[PDB]
């Protein structure tokens, strides 16, 4: 009785195999992010998130949600079989989106798409997002994942995860106060992040026929696997910090593709623009690398890239008292003083 | 300036500006409340929670993150979206429905092999005339173009639904009991799983192609009956719960069928019993079973058989349930069932 007929097809959702190590270390992965607030949910992975305590605080709490991919840093991940931090990665690639608007991060949901992926390596993309989750006090509540041969191609992988934050109406930070004037400050970025990555694989591994394991010049024995793969900083905590500790900040911008050029102006008052002086600051040796391998010029890496500023925060210059002590504990990434505030229009690198 | 020369451009149009993102633009607009913060540009909305801080005593914040599965192959073969943004709202949000929550807003990823604004614009249309039809607001998106990534043509989504719940209200099953009613509400088709077992009998084992049709699929094409789009269950349940149906649980017939899914909902050990002919089950599912000659087991362990909602109350909650649902004409109410101690389910 109940004969199946043996053709060959499956749910896009189908689980992992039951008894599997992994599905239980993923579950202890999870369950480290949860705050007091998290009740039980559906599913394997899921949970809900009482509000009670947050919003005690706020008159109108709002809620500020964005979803983002990490892009092509996948290949790369696969290419040097290293995971460790790709989960991270996504987390930072969503969560950075909503810091800027001075929103307190409090859930994330993921999915994970392939044509076939070892649980193995779902276990320790699951560890990456579960540690930055974790340290910034944001509850991991649901995920999801789907094995689909005929839409990916053979061992790609698509990662996409949404972070949903709170902020008190009146407490929106989105520049309007910003007059030139004001300085431009920024914190380092650990190298390209989750931007740049079909150019700097290419580069290195087809076009100069590289292996992950070497080195060069600029990276003094550090390999280039390791230095592409580095975190994309998670800048929750040191934004939280300056912001519960009275820092006035007027305006951040979250340096992702297209460098200061494309990312600073969103948060610029219409006719305001920005210099910035890049030699303020230190450029990661992976993009110095880039630059001299390919014979590019200035102009165009700053284009292009970060150059070593992930985020950028708009106040005044007395602000900077506060944010440079409030920063030390912060270890993960480092202070500058980079530019300032212009009645040009246009931001400016010089 | 003179007669007799060449028109550089003559026979040559090149339509201006960005015609089908800006159409996508007011379709997203159009699910805005009047809770929707706006003026921040690019980045997306965002959403005050004023208003439902006022009518919850402790308020849970309810999230799901969702994709539809291979059905977007379906959709690139026809060249039709506007339902499968649907679908890809529909398959989010009645997963939190079932737990009584308030669905309130939306977000949405779609990654493209090749990115056509045009097919974007369709997709969106069907997002947020979804969004539209519940109060939800469409506060942001994201999309991706990923040609490595993505078999030609092909296309992946995933939708994130968040809604609010009472924290006393939240519907679980922890109250059914034996003797309790399975009710149940018609799907449009198969909604959003069993499409790569679809995909096989209707392709490759009956190689039909999407334009051909059966007597028993009424004239509609094989293409257009896949396509129609997943049903979206947040106003009736709302109708339900707000007009006092005492909802013991629900479970979302996704995949597995009823078979994965009512057990979920089940407090452990009770089991329910199905009576399989008291639902239409639509012709589709029939012609499947037919050219597969596929058993009854493995039909329920992939598809919803025409119930896509089950709902388990009481008897006497059915005449109320009725009435209800009069007004809802996207679905049909079912009495198909009852709860048992049988740790299992059956099916007569
Ligand atoms: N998948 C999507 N659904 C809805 N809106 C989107 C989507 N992708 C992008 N947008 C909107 O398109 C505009 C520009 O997007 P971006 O290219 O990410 O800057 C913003 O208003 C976004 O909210």
């Amino acid at each position: 009785s109940n004969a199946m007929a043996g053709l060959k097809y499956e749910d896009a959702g189908v689980n992992i195999e039951a008894g599997n190590q992994a599905v239980e270390r993923m579950k202890q992965h999870v369950k480290k992010t949860f705050t007091q607030d998290v009740l039980t949910g559906l599913g394997s992975f899921g949970s809900l998130y009482s509000l009670k305590n947050i919003i005690n605080n706020y008159d109108d709490p709002v809620l500020v949600q964005s979803i983002d991919g990490v892009g092509t840093k996948t290949k790369v991940a696969v290419m040097c079989g290293k995971f460790e931090n790709l989960g991270y990665d996504l987390f930072s690639a969503a969560t950075n989106d909503i810091v800027v608007m001075g929103a307190k991060p409090i859930t994330f949901l993921d999915y994970v798409a392939h044509d076939k992926l070892d649980p193995a390596i779902m276990e320790e993309l699951v560890k990456g997002m579960s540690k930055a989750c974790a340290e910034c006090g944001v509850s991991l509540v649901g995920g999801e994942t789907a094995e689909m041969p005929g839409v990916y191609q053979a061992g790609e992988i698509d990662m996409v995860g949404v972070i949903t934050g709170i902020v008190d109406r009146k407490r929106i930070i989105n520049g309007e106060n910003i007059k030139e004037g004001d300085i431009v400050f920024g914190l380092s970025s650990s190298g390209l992040h989750t931007n740049g990555y079909s150019f700097a694989r290419k580069l290195f591994f087809d076009v100069a026929g590289n292996k992950h394991t070497d080195t060069y010049p600029e990276l003094e024995g550090k390999t280039i696997g390791d230095v592409l793969l580095e975190p994309h900083i998670n800048y929750t905590n040191i934004i939280h910090d300056f912001l519960d500790n009275g820092v006035d900040i007027k305006g951040m911008a979250h340096i992702t593709g297209g460098g200061f050029i494309e990312n600073i102006p969103r948060v610029l008052p219409q006719g305001l623009g920005a210099q910035i002086d890049k030699d303020s600051f230190a450029t990661p040796a992976i993009f110095k690398l880039m630059q001299r391998i390919g014979d590019i010029s200035e102009f165009e890496m700053y284009r292009s890239f970060n150059m070593g500023i992930g985020m950028t925060i708009i106040a005044s210059q007395d602000q900077f008292d506060k944010m440079q002590e409030l920063a030390k504990k912060h270890t993960n990434t480092k202070l500058y003083q980079i530019g300032k505030i212009t009645n040009s229009g246009k931001v400016e690198i010089i």
